[PDB]
């Protein structure tokens, strides 16, 4: 729609236009160790984003909604080379990309772009901030609920009974996200479905509240 | 440091606050931006649910208090801005702050920088805080801390800054009494050390 063909129109610096690519769910869109070559602007789906930190753990620091910028801290900032982030495909993706370069170019007297990009760190700030309060709880469980109340508000559609969380989602990728193994999780989740608390259905989840 | 005088010059009172003070309160609109120029301010997060964490350590030239203007919260922060240690800072209305991203083209440029950093400041309150037992949470924090306020030594780093038990354990989500008895620990295996109130990480290495 128009605020699509806007980011065309703000991007144009006469080489390529962004490219639109798509990524099947749970592939990687780019791994740490790679050279951040591109800026990425999600479109739809769900990307989870993580880093991988000094001592070389790996912590999801967002789940990112369409709408959403990121690959771009390194443009901002001095040393730039090296991602120290993994983004994956939390569902089926699809997203604009450019080179930084080409991102750098148009950011060149655009107030209109470089509007948009503190708008898109605003939102990236916002859901990296829904992440520390998931992270934050030491309990599994708690980070469990956390963690689907944050599907609930960016891909959640209302029902009867509650919120349905508009995506199909496997019990490894939610463990993947809040630091836990895949058995815990299906452990979890079916203690909140006997607790009456969620329903899955083609999986689904429903939240009651 | 030229650099947050470029951000201001385009863009007003100088205060200062006291240790532990509140610079701004959650459920209050954002009325002003901040320039900090002197010691650390926490932000921290009120939730959904009522429980308030920290997000992010902000040392001097940074910018503030203006992430709710540019999401539309502007009429009630969910933040809390304290004076971790004590703070000398510069502010703004943020009504001229919000007519100056309008009419100044190369406002919004210059403010990208400060966002990066907020966001990698909040990137690495998540390492901490991600830390279920309570001793690699202060530890990580210590070396937040070391990174941002650290200064060289002979002994190792110093963080330049007097901070109290109670003000590490609400920063980390602990107790008084955990802190107190961690970092008791930590002097005892001769990983940091205290003189005069300030701490000395050897090898944060
Ligand atoms: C295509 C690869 C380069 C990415 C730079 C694009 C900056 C996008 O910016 C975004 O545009 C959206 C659509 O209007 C908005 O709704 C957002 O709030 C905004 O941050």
């Amino acid at each position: 729609d128009k605020a699509l063909a806007n980011v065309f129109r703000q991007m144009a610096t006469g080489a390529f236009p962004p490219v639109v690519e798509t990524f099947e769910r749970n592939k990687t869109i780019f791994f740490p160790g790679d050279p951040a070559e591109r800026v990425y602007f999600l479109l739809k789906g769900a990307v989870k984003l993580s880093r991988v930190y000094e001592a070389g753990e790996e912590i999801t620091v967002a789940l990112l909604r369409e709408n959403s910028v990121f690959g771009v801290l390194s443009l901002l900032t001095g040393n730039k080379s090296d991602r120290f982030y993994h983004a994956v495909a939390f569902t089926p993706v699809e997203l604009l990309s450019a080179p930084i370069e080409q991102v750098e170019q148009a950011l060149k007297e655009n107030p209109e772009l470089s509007m948009l990009m503190l708008r898109g760190l605003s939102s990236r700030i916002l859901q990296t901030e829904m992440m520390i309060e998931t992270l934050a709880h030491r309990d599994m469980g708690s980070r469990l609920v956390s963690f689907l109340l944050i599907l609930c508000r960016d891909f959640g559609v209302p029902c009867a009974d509650g919120i349905t969380i508009d995506l199909k989602l496997s019990h490894q990728a939610i463990a993947e996200a809040i630091g836990s193994t895949r058995v815990t999780v299906t452990r979890l989740l079916g203690d909140l479905r006997e607790k009456k608390m969620i329903s899955i259905h083609k999986k689904k989840i429903t939240v009651h509240k």
